[PDB]
């Protein structure tokens, strides 16, 4: 099919465009060092294949897609699970995924992306808000049948995903604070769980 | 006083390179533009004035003592005040402070050095931790009589800040996402004090 040979090709830029920032740096990396390596796979590649930029939101739409897919089977083997279970749950997995070294490594590169005037960042969070992980969360919270958990469930689902991730995220990104190894995680997540669901009065 | 002097011309120069940052921009400015502007109040200039970079991180240390010290008022204006009291306190203070267009400023800077081999930031960081405003809610929550607060103490006055801080912050910096207004500041912080002390079971 020529529709497969296409996705072939572009999946092939990608891994050039990824190879090469973590490579070569994503700063040190330009298009046309991205072009030459990806050879007669990118002639002219019109599908948003435009810029440095672009290449990396692509990769990271990849990316967010299937983290979003991971932790939802997380939560799915769940059967009539408590809050506390399903926040547990979805709780390991995110976690899980920030303290990889991939998800540091990305996180430079949207930080020094700070000045950048073109703002493809500012598009990209704009234009795919449904694909991020909180919004499973958020599913949860409106199916309990409690009309606070309800009215404020994305706002529930965000602070919750906050408690876990940062500052831990900023600081490994800004000075490559050390992450955290799976015991620390899951005490980290029990931590959180406890004072969201039962304040730390008690 | 020669030392009075001494301070003064400091001061010159920390002005001038903040001026040129806020101006001219953070990364087009150099040393020596600063040190031009500084005229004969920067001859050679020994007290860690060697570069942009630490030009910048003196003018973090005041403001980082200035917030310190605002917060500690708030605080300190307290009547034997519950836990809900000081954290409702520190709260309003502490999310004021973010919400300035100055701490968005300086949080590009900060990202824009995500790169920087010199790791300035990373020195700055673990040589002032105890001038970071957590310190205080770490104080109270050790001179509560309840062992889960006093053993968590500093963990629970991160996570509360976190939450008070995070995402907004950061999306803030990178994208530039709107403030939040004083409402919207009281809003969230009375949010964030009642999950934190009740846990959302109530
Ligand atoms: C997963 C992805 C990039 C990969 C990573 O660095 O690991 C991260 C980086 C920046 C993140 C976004 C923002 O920086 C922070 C926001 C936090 C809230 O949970 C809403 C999602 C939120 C809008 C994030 C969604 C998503 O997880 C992002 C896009
Ligand atoms: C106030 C100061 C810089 C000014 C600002 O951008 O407004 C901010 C920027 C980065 C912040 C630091 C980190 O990025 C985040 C950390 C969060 C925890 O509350 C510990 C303090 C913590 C280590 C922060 C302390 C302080 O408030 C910093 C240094």
């Amino acid at each position: 099919t020529p529709s497969q040979k296409v996705l072939a090709r572009q999946e092939k830029i990608k891994a050039v465009a990824l190879e090469l920032f973590l490579t070569k740096g994503y700063q040190e990396t330009s298009l046309s060092d991205i072009i030459k390596l990806s050879g007669g796979s990118y002639s002219n590649i019109y599908d948003g294949f435009k810029s440095k930029e672009g290449l990396f939101f692509e990769i990271l739409d990849d990316i967010c897609k299937k983290h979003f897919h991971l932790i939802y089977s997380k939560t799915q083997e769940i059967k009539n699970g408590t809050l506390k279970e399903i926040l547990t749950s979805f709780g390991l997995a995110f976690i899980e995924i920030f303290n990889q070294p991939e998800a540091v490594a990305f996180g430079k590169i949207i930080y020094s992306q700070v000045y950048d005037k073109d703002r493809h960042l500012a598009n990209w969070i704009e234009n795919n808000q449904q694909n991020f992980s909180y919004n499973i969360l958020m599913g949860f919270f409106k199916q309990q049948n409690n009309s606070y958990m309800k009215k404020n469930a994305e706002k529930l689902a965000v602070l919750f995903c906050t408690m876990l991730k940062e500052p831990y995220h900023h600081l490994n990104v800004l000075i490559n604070a050390p992450l955290k190894n799976k015991k620390e995680q899951k005490e980290h997540v029990e931590f959180v769980v406890n004072v969201f669901l039962n304040g730390i009065n008690s």
